[PDB]
């Protein structure tokens, strides 16, 4: 099995004004098979050159935010995963968001880590924000 | 490896009075190897046809709950993984819930997402609430 | 792919003691290759016994606790994941605390679960609280 692990950089990020339409994207590849996995430094894409077996995972840091925090990891633009925590609009929630799911992936398909239009503030320190990937094989 | 990922039908769901016995049901199946998986959409369980090493993963994405927000994952109907929450705010408690864990599993036994009986609302969404598993090959 | 599922073993734990720096050893052996997968009972290391990928998981049950709750996944002492959760509700909180990621290891490299040091409660039971892990395969 190929795999993936990127981790933030570290500072910290308000979805707002810091990122465009809530793409996490200055991400560290410390590990990345690069024969089955791209990274697109701007847009925030994992792509995949290969079908597969897919197993995808992310976690992003949530440090205070208004009531409402939650992202989305998406396939082309699509929803398949997402991590959501809540909380009473004056107080503080500092929060590990994770999750994870097993999808069959063809060839040159994205995934990416999409925050949602909120006011939301992100750690993005590398043992606490992270989004990985494990081709686990073929697909059938 | 052989991958199942079942995603719920999108619908808000009240538990109680919902779902019988708490165990999450009508399961959307995507994916699903036909040869080592089995579903049953009704029961909400999802059968193992052979022998082998099991990834199992699940996400319940609460929506309301004044309390606790817990649930389990069953084999046979008895606890192998739990998930818990209480809760983040006295307005309403958006929350996803994952958990995981491997374990070895022979052919026949079934596995289900049972939440414990409170007054407790989840999201059926596809990307929020789901229930998959992968064998990652023989057990020995 | 060999595989470790590492169960707590019931009871709870009062994390303010810092006993073996918080580092977690009530670690029951359920499922592990032997050939893999090493458990010292007395300090909670998980040692990978060949090189290899692998993907890390851990769950914490935080049963009591006001401010923050945190655990670090680490290697070798050198922290890699983080589960982390202070939830401001006026009243005492209850969560699961589950994070994983993967990681090229080699051969006598220790993995731990070590708590932050704080006057919280973890609950220790089997299907709360564990620890495990996935040798994909080969590392690069």
């Amino acid at each position: 099995p190929a795999v993936v692990h990127l981790q933030g950089q570290g500072s910290a990020i308000q979805v707002k004004n810091d990122l465009s339409g809530g793409v996490l994207n200055d991400w560290s590849r410390i590990t990345m098979n690069p024969k089955v996995f791209k990274l697109h430094p701007r847009s925030g894409e994992l792509e995949v050159l290969v079908d597969g077996t897919y197993f995808i995972y992310s976690q992003v840091y949530y440090i205070n935010f208004t009531d409402f925090a939650s992202y989305e990891v998406v396939v082309d633009e699509k929803p398949f995963l997402q991590c959501t925590r809540s909380i009473e609009t004056g107080k503080t929630n500092y929060n590990t968001c994770y999750t994870a799911g097993v999808c069959l992936l063809k060839a040159r398909q994205k995934i990416a880590v999409k925050m949602v239009h909120a006011d939301i503030s992100i750690n993005m320190s590398k043992h606490t924000t992270f989004f990985g990937a494990i081709r686990l094989g073929e697909a059938p």
